[PDB]
């Protein structure tokens, strides 16, 4: 038993991670799946895709390496954190698609809650802000949308789960039906202060209790899987936690202070706030995370939800750029957006914004203006969001990040590192691996059936490969943000109630 | 001596035709010159690529089709409409670049204008509305910015011309420096109503009465050009209309209530208000037009600056077409911006906003988005600009038109052509050819050597191809013009003053 599997559920693609005791990545796989978009605002997934996509990725890795189900030590869960499931107890089928975290869809509803006044129960019971974002108004809406449910709910004989849930359920069979807290945080069904589904919210939302998993903790054993190999040989499933903060696990910020930005879907940055909780003055959100070693904790969490997502829509929408052709590549081939700006609210916008009718948009089109210029400025898109969060984070948080800690494919690109230092006017701290998410499950999971004991063994394998440092002054710097703002602005309240 | 030949001078083109008796258009050249753009809302040109690229094509029309100089009755001319242009008149060399039309530098002085009051003298007396669009603040700029310039313009060692002029000049070899009512009347230096040079003004934007030409009427003779050829043979100059009106003779609307829509770098839409002037309560333009034979008249005028132009650039900046397949192409692709909209502020707005602040963008940007989704958004831009104008004529003129003429290479876009009319709720009837334009300055100095007697002979030139009749219903209709409207205001002023 010597490896330890990680099973990465993106928002875009299924991964599979092996890694040995050294904590190397042994071999990895990737699937991707249907962006499926009913509709503007829209964002819809095919549970089964997913699943299909997982498994036999999962299967590919070891495939591919000799490797035998019997060395896997165990295997680590991290997905794509608030995408909603529902399905049939017996069947297993989705009474419907998965509802997707940028799904703008539930948005009313959203007014709702908030013409009831629970901002803040919400807000000082689950961390969240009042969200589309967020799994609970999904279930609703499911259920409402979809007939007999609520009453078969009641019966529980439909299921509720996000994508650890489903997936674990899958790879038991029915057996196990759970959840971690990470992601229990932000179904906005529960607790993160009890620690449990919130009755008053379940009340409201009106969801069957019976639905609802059991929370767990990131790294445990909640079960196994049989993934044939040598007979009545099974795996161990014991890490789970939200992609997000898999990856500040990944990032070893187990520690309060600690705060890392994700570069990938969506730009994710988080802050460790330790066993104690904090209130966000700044419309960030308010969520579990881990402890040293998987226990509970907490965070400051600035959620972005067009990141890379944005620069795979210039290739497989604009059209503008390849896999053999870089956003790098031409972005650099100007020097400057040539004034514009865009503004991904191609989901709405979040944390800050959280609006959920702001819409993509460029701006500041002149005669000349090219698709470079339009890929950078897109590129830059990044940058800035990021720093309105980051700021924000500092608020809340009362902390200066000297230097940023960040993670995912985005983050090769040197460009787009570059800018977000000067932008930031902070140095940024590059490692030598992005795959700190799934390097968290393996973590987890692993830690939680003794493979290691303890990020302490590995405290050496985080490597920075590069670190950048401004090149732009204030003024400069204060410059652009100015319009970036002034832009996003002009983004917001788009789309039509 | 069987042919009228017209030099098109256009905004992105020099052009030439030839044309006999029967009006037939016997052949064309055609040179493009560079677009200028000195920076983000500047658009130069260069007077010697002007020249060059319009003597040059007036020699290849002739060339090409065995015609000898000799053989030509005489010439007409047609230019872009407000371009400025300065130089010295003993060398003839410009003491600086062709400042065009949709370059907004002056905007600020405008605003002085603005401050000091004189709105109302303004339009009053030029009909024109206060912008960086016309040639007086350009002219001032000029000699504000290059030294000696006044006191030299003075001294008139200096002159003053727009493009029909500096043409001429050049074909008389500084013999003769003249312009036509047309023309004049966009400098906003000059009274349509006086029908000279206005002292007032001069005044203000101080400007050197020394450098204007002389105003003369659209058709008549002006001088005459050597182009080799049989020796000491010569060819009359005798038609000059701005390019817009020159489509509206050409378009034979000489009578009042009579307009036309030209689909070409901007749109411009002009209505006959005969011989009687038109007060603009919808920010809309009174100018000079052409009697039923180059004589005096007036006009409506819908001026929008961004319209073929727009598809000029998803080809050459975008790159997002090709000259292999066209905008309609891909359009047709998909069924429907996908809510996205192209706000073609590119040069800031005009008729009628007549922001010069206002800049380019996209709005209602979603995960599925696409070039195409966009290239239409663009293409529907136009139409709906031209709604506004249109409307806005309307309400001005007081009549209702009840099917759209038009002309311009766009024009011939079907797609483009459907949309514009569903989107007004009227036919569109698209004619034979769009060179209406250069057919005006044929008919005009053909006029003005008696090779034709009138637009009389002609009235069944003029065919129409195809008319498009209205598929979209109110609501509907009246739906998209919302968010056409929507992003309208989400444009505007947005540059920084």
């Amino acid at each position: 038993k010597k490896y330890i599997v990680a099973l990465d559920q993106g928002t875009t693609s299924s991964r599979a991670v092996v890694m040995d005791h050294d904590a190397n990545i042994i071999s990895v796989s990737q699937r991707e799946f249907e962006q499926i978009y009913p509709k503007p605002g829209w964002v819809e997934h095919d549970p089964m895709e997913i699943w299909a996509t997982q498994s036999s990725t999962l299967v590919e890795v070891l495939a591919k390496a000799d490797i035998s189900s019997d060395q896997i030590a165990a295997i680590g869960i991290t997905n794509q954190r608030e995408t909603t499931i529902v399905w049939e107890k017996e069947t297993g089928k989705p009474i419907y698609n998965a509802i997707v975290w940028q799904c703008r869809r539930t948005a009313e509803i959203c007014e709702h809650l908030k013409r009831d006044g629970l901002e803040d129960y919400i807000r000082s019971n689950t961390g969240l802000v009042i969200d589309p974002y967020f799994s609970g108004t999904k279930v609703k809406w499911i259920l409402d949308h979809v007939e007999g449910s609520r009453e078969r709910a009641r019966r529980g004989e439909l299921l509720f789960g996000t994508v650890d849930t489903w997936l674990i359920w899958k790879m038991t069979q029915g057996r196990v039906h759970v959840t971690d807290y990470t992601n229990a945080s932000r179904t906005m069904l529960f607790n993160i202060h009890t620690l449990d589904w919130d009755d008053k919210m379940l009340e409201v939302l009106d969801i069957p209790r019976e639905m609802l998993p059991e929370v767990r903790r990131s790294s445990e054993v909640y079960g196994q899987t049989n993934i044939g190999g040598k007979g009545g040989t099974r795996i161990p499933i014991s890490g789970i936690a939200g992609d997000q903060q898999a990856a500040l696990f990944g990032q070893l910020c187990v520690k309060e202070g600690m705060a890392k930005n994700t570069y990938g879907t969506g730009c994710f940055m988080l802050m460790n706030t330790g066993e104690k909780a904090v209130k966000s003055e700044n419309g960030l959100l308010t969520t579990i995370a881990c402890g040293p070693t998987g226990e509970v904790n907490y965070a400051l969490e600035g959620a972005v939800f067009m990141a890379g997502a944005s620069i795979q829509w210039l290739r497989d929408e604009m059209k503008l750029i390849n896999d053999a052709y870089d956003s790098e590549y031409f972005a650099t081939k100007v020097q400057n957006t040539n004034g514009v700006y865009v503004v991904p609210a191609f989901t709405g916008l979040g944390a800050p914004y959280w609006d959920p009718y702001a819409r993509g948009a460029i701006f500041g089109l002149t005669r000349g203006v090219n698709a470079n210029h339009i890929i950078r400025a897109t590129l830059e898109s990044i940058a800035y969001q990021t720093r309105d969060v980051l700021e924000a984070m500092q608020a809340d948080s009362g902390i200066r990040l000297h230097a940023l800690r960040v993670d995912g494919g985005a983050v090769a690109n040197n460009f787009l590192m570059q800018f977000q230092s000067d932008i930031l006017g902070t140095r940024v701290e590059r490692p030598e691996v992005r795959e700190v998410t799934a390097l968290g499950a393996a973590y987890l999971a692993g830690l939680a059936v003794g493979f290691w004991q303890n990020l302490d063994e590995l405290q050496e394998k985080a490597v920075i490969e590069r670190e950048f440092r401004p090149g732009i002054e204030t003024t400069e710097r204060n410059y652009r943000y100015a319009g970036w703002k002034k832009a996003v602005k002009r983004a917001m309240a788009w789309e039509e109630h």
